[PDB]
């Protein structure tokens, strides 16, 4: 049986996200624009009923639910070439183009209000999955809808579907420039709350970090949000590359969840792609590059008390890869101590070499993309703590939260979200150590 | 395991000279200046590893830090054919291109002021060498910035270092022509303390004797620092061939400076240079060139009151040579007594037989390297020492050294760089009793 996922793209930058992840996927798969199977592209062995639905006219439609508060990016997306490639039955876009205003109060408040009208759409969508596998949120956790909305979409997905996995791709504000949001980590910790108690992963990604890897690797002066949305489709395809290429081994969700998070609340996973480029790449070499910070795309507290270690390595290996070097190549990295693993626990390293897409165009011979659960991360939590602290302590941007009624009396939320993410940025400090 | 080998070029003469070694290097290896090997020289037998890195795109790298306190010459390099030969990332350089105006406490202030760079260089190249063997730092005592700057980065790497050698190509300033720098001889005093104190071995370079030999020997009338300096770059070239040659013996430095440095203080070695020109010799013709005083690369003065002496030679021949040759050359020179070797101990005469790099053509069969400890070098010591005695008697060039912190209070660091001096001279002639 199929193992569908069904993707809600949340907001403006979310939905857009998601128009660049589906647009990738499409040309991965060889659909055109309007949904038909190119001619290079009707003999693929890619499997789509993993991430796309099939429509009866041989079209492949994305499992993907776009919501926004605002119309505007809706329409942007049907008034692009690939509006045939999702099906229009799930873009539901408000009326109401006042938004969650980056509130995450206001978004919550926004989930409650439209709570029938969303889990009408899910069932809907739900109901037309053969097998359903699970839902992935593609949202972003600076804007209003998918910080306060998602949160509460978390709270009503978790109820409704109990049998169900939430896995979230989240998009992290920028740590780097000053948030024009004086309450963003109050938002932010909200619904880092959410995703520690309700969610089972959040990928981080922070755009001040994208934004540092175009400039010293790709070169971007001054990247745009599109350039940074672009490198997040593209870890995003990378993420779906094992789905949409068969392969021998871990074809499944639930046994890449099994092998590369061991505690639940230790789900906290960090990306790593290669090529980042705008040489015969050997299995040695391939993981070399990997291995070099300077290519991971997550700003993490380099906390020099807190001696981070990794979890679990995934190493996804795209091209013609001689399994040999990868038996080489991981030999040489244990023997070498190459990477600092969890001490608790023995270190879950996997390698999967898998072919490319024959209908997409790889200007690399072999790329690489290392997934890496490692407690740096906790610098990251830590930070948005001290954010939070800093935050609450002003009492800021709490004038609007105590006109919204899980604000209205206190900020308590917040605080406890505060403290969690504290907590979570402490364990993560006590698994490296 | 591989010995790496950091190549510091300090000051305007120590980056001359390193650039001019790295293109001997390169020219011997067959390496572009972008760092590629070319199709000619894909085969060598050099390894690389040593002195360069490999980047991702399989171009080799030299393992070279350029490190001035002006601005000139680093933007020299960087505006020459080789600026892409050197990691970017591993060149620190001062904003301040004022140098230190071959002051010596300037030089010191420059070295404080750049010292975070330097030392954060240092650590990331012994991060990315697998088995660093040591640093070689090329620099002129007599300078502001490759003295000042070089005796504080030779105090800091026995300091972090304190097991790992240390080798130095220190620049000995002209005795026959008067220095621009009045404060050149206090320079050089300090400088002589530090490759004292914190040396394992300084390899002497008169800015005369290599004037001298440029003219006597390579027929330039009036020879400029750049052809000073490419015969620099031959003999740095002829230097690195049992690095770059695989033999069955004295494969590591270690065994070079344990046969060649019985005393620690006593580590002034003099180098020559075989042929000096722009016939098959045979080992006994070289051993007799080499015994030949117009094949000294050294400007020793001849003092007829001190016996100076040949402590040890060791000739690192290259090319087609009959080790029959060798052995009857070593006999020859033994049975002729041509040198004369310290009483006290074994006279260290090495002969290392090496064949030519097959990618540069090589019109002679045979060329030579001597490294040789000879007790006349005191000579030069105590010339440096006589110089900074004229100097400070006369109070000369103090006013830039008052403005050093180092000078600022008094010249207490001269005159320790002069006892030490003295120290180093009088265990030289004690070693030739």
């Amino acid at each position: 049986m199929p193992r569908e996922i069904i993707t809600l793209q949340l907001g403006q930058c979310g939905n857009q996200i998601g128009f660049e992840f589906w647009k990738q996927l499409c040309a991965e798969h060889g659909i055109s624009p309007e949904g038909i199977v190119e001619e290079f592209a009707t003999e693929g062995t890619d499997r789509k009923d993993v991430f796309f639905y099939q429509a009866d006219d041989e079209h492949y439609i994305p499992r993907a639910v776009l919501l926004d508060l605002e119309p505007r990016v809706i329409h942007s997306i049907l008034n692009s070439p690939y509006a045939k490639l999702y099906n229009p039955e799930n873009i539901y876009l408000s009326e109401h183009g006042g938004g969650a205003g980056n509130n995450w109060a206001s978004g919550f408040s926004q989930g409650e209000k439209i709570h029938e009208d969303i889990f009408d759409i899910i069932d809907r969508e739900a109901d037309g999955s053969d097998s359903l596998e699970g839902f992935v949120l593609c949202h972003s956790i600076a804007g209003g809808t998918g910080s306060g909305l998602g949160s509460y979409l978390l709270e009503r997905l978790n109820d409704r579907y109990p049998k169900k996995l939430v896995q979230t791709y989240s998009v992290f504000p920028n740590q780097d420039e000053m948030s024009d949001v004086v309450v963003q980590p109050y938002n932010s910790l909200l619904t880092l709350k959410r995703l520690t108690q309700n969610a089972d992963c959040v990928v981080v990604l922070d755009n001040t970090a994208l934004n540092r890897i175009a400039t010293d690797r790709l070169h971007i002066q001054n990247p745009s949000f599109s350039q940074i949305n672009q490198l997040v489709s593209t870890i995003m395809s990378a993420s779906t590359t094992t789905l949409r290429y068969p392969g021998y081994m871990n074809n499944d969700l639930i046994g890449l969840i099994a092998s590369l998070i061991p505690t639940p609340r230790l789900h906290f996973l960090m990306t790593g792609y290669t090529p980042l480029t705008t040489r015969k790449t050997t299995v040695l070499d391939v993981m070399r590059r990997l291995l070099q910070p300077k290519n991971v795309m997550v700003s993490t507290g380099r906390d020099r008390q807190t001696n981070h270690c990794y979890i679990a390595i995934l190493n996804i290996i795209q091209g013609e890869v001689d399994p040999t070097q990868v038996h080489k190549s991981l030999q040489r990295i244990r023997e070498r101590k190459l990477a600092n693993f969890i001490p608790w626990g023995p270190a879950s390293i996997q390698v999967a070499l898998s072919r490319k897409s024959p209908y997409l165009p790889s200007a690399h011979r072999v790329s690489g993309l290392m997934m890496a659960n490692h407690t740096s991360i906790s610098s990251l939590f830590e930070s948005s703590c001290q954010q939070y602290d800093k935050l609450r302590k002003r009492e800021a941007f709490l004038e609007q939260f105590r006109k919204e009624d899980i604000f209205k009396e206190n900020f308590d939320e917040l605080d406890r979200s505060r403290e969690v993410v504290q907590e979570l940025i402490d364990e993560y400090h006590a698994a490296t150590r």
